[PDB]
């Protein structure tokens, strides 16, 4: 039952559709502060600004966008990472934390990861509020309310925060599917309005590493 | 059941993924002629070589690809129409020949015509070298006029040998779907790497593309 992708298929998911490569590298000091912030918060690493600074190199494009495109870091205990960001009129839109010497899932694995996530959805649907957990969905939301509170904090551009309903409510009231590509499972939600988001869920760490929302 | 995908998911075909937009026009006449038969043997429009030749411009990349996209062509009852292709050094790796205003089909439909194609793709695997609405036996012929056309003719035959490769995976391969852009997205694959896509049409009930990637 699980869809997989097969070599002759390149998934793009919002906004890397509109990437060029003519995009030119632009330093703001808000999104990069509000990066740092993503990859240790979303991603869970635990570089300092002082060495995540030098590397997050956002480049702009004139369709009002900024991508930051496979930034490369190694955990203390070196993993290997690749984190790919971009920002839209709306905020943050595209984040991805992916380890890239992680071991390819089975095809077991992927049908157990895909029946977890079936469960995890259903309590959340139960209860998307709850008042500790390994429940893909309330992980996930819960990194992404910290870094709202922590960009609020600090009084710095909160550039998650104005879609953090937006992305629950999706979660809670769409239809749930979803396919299998490069060693991950994309869980899709949209509603009629032609919202609608991916989460990007790893069957090897069992939680979700990225996302992409589209208005 | 079958999986659509979102308004956030853009699912490129090879070679398409490979495609920059800085590809530069480059005229070779062999090319231009196969791509005419194509447009009229594969799609199945009636234009002729006079107007086809002047809209046909191949954009040359460094990679060994050749790419035609987005030509537009309207048909004589003023239907409009998008053709794309590409060739790569094995030969034609992509069609599409899509109307761009048929009209949406409804959920229903999508599930008949995914239970149609599993009908038409049994009826192949018991007879597949066998006047029909087949969708596989539809687009081989077609595929086959296209090859004997251009042997006849005497200029480089750019989809006999693919014709075999999709021949062999539909046969040997497991048949997996989902819905993209108003079409079904036949995937076919084998443990080599080389994976096909037959585009379908619900509207048309036929396959009004493909992608090869060896």
């Amino acid at each position: 039952n699980l869809l997989y992708l097969n070599s002759g298929e390149e998934l793009n998911l919002y906004p890397w559709n509109l990437y060029t490569g003519q995009e030119q590298e632009l330093f703001e000091e808000e999104i990069v502060s509000f990066a740092a912030n993503s990859v240790r918060i979303l991603g869970g690493g635990s570089w300092t600004d002082e060495e995540l600074y030098p590397l997050i190199k956002f480049r702009y494009s004139g369709q009002d966008l900024r991508f930051l495109k496979d930034m490369a870091l190694t955990e203390k205990d070196g993993r290997r990472y690749l984190v790919n960001m971009a920002l839209d009129p709306n905020g943050l839109c595209y984040f991805s934390y992916v380890n890239q010497d992680e071991r390819e899932a089975t095809a077991d694995e992927m049908d157990q990861a895909l029946g977890k996530l079936q469960e995890d959805w259903e309590k959340f649907l139960s209860d998307p509020l709850p008042a500790k957990t390994d429940n893909a969905f309330y992980m996930f939301f819960m990194r992404c309310q910290m870094l709202s509170d922590q960009m609020r904090k600090e009084q710095y551009s909160d550039y998650i925060g104005d879609n953090l309903y937006t992305i629950w409510e999706l979660v809670l009231k769409s239809e749930f599917t979803s396919l299998s590509y490069d060693n991950h499972i994309y869980a899709m939600y949209s509603n009629d309005g032609g919202t609608s988001m991916v989460l990007i869920y790893s069957p090897i760490e069992e939680r979700f590493v990225g996302f992409s929302l589209k208005y």
